[PDB]
This record gives C-alpha cells, structure tokens and sequence, in this order.
C-alpha cells in the first residue's frame, strides 16, 4: 500500500545550536542554444534526513503541473536537480532551488539564459 510514512519529528526546528543549517551550493547561470539540455545541480553542504527541495520559477512553485513539461525534476535522497531538456526561449528566466527542513531554509538561483542558434 502507498503509505509515505517517515515522521516529521520535530525538536530543534529553533533551537539547533551546534547543527549547521542546510546551506545550498550556488548553482550557476547558464547560457545555451534553443534545443539544449540545462541539468541544474542543487544540494545542502552538509546531507540531512528531512531535506524538502523546491524549484521555483520568479517565486512562482514550480509544482508537477506548474512545471514545463520539457523538464524533469528529480529529487535524489538528500538532493535534487533541474534536468531542463530541449531548453528553448520559454526557459529563459531565474529557477531557484529550496530546502526546507527542521534545521531551516535556504535557495540557491541560477538564471537560465537560451539564445536561438543562428
């Protein structure tokens, strides 16, 4: 039976004193031909047990039908990554990775740049 399970148990949500929060690695602005592949990498420094990434799209949350359906999202145990296939000029804008978990949160962008080959 489809049961997700894994409890959000909470304790150090503010008080986490020691435990660093889930820091983003800067993901980089990308310029590419119309018909390209962009693969956004975004994860925390340090890998965490309750890690929620979001990609957002100018503060727009980029959901399963928000989402462009020439991109895929992947969310990996402990990151998640942006793989932008056939990237045309509808791509061009800044897509933000975010976590959210106990620890705090953090976003890191990248401004996706597609010109047309000419």
């Amino acid at each position: 039976m489809h049961h997700h399970h894994h409890h959000s148990s909470g304790r150090e949500n503010l008080y986490f004193q020691g435990a660093l929060p889930p820091r983003l690695k800067e993901m980089k602005s990308q310029e590419s031909a119309a018909g390209s592949k962009l693969v956004l990498r975004c994860e925390t420094s340090s890998e965490y047990s309750s890690l929620r990434f979001k990609w957002f799209k100018n503060g727009n949350e980029l959901n399963r039908k928000n989402k462009p359906q020439n991109i895929k999202i992947q969310k990996k145990p402990g990151k998640s990554e942006l793989r932008i296939n056939k990237a045309s000029l509808a791509d061009s804008g800044e897509y933000m990775c975010k976590v959210i978990s106990k620890l705090g949160n953090d976003s890191a962008s990248a401004n996706i740049t597609i010109v047309e080959s000419n």
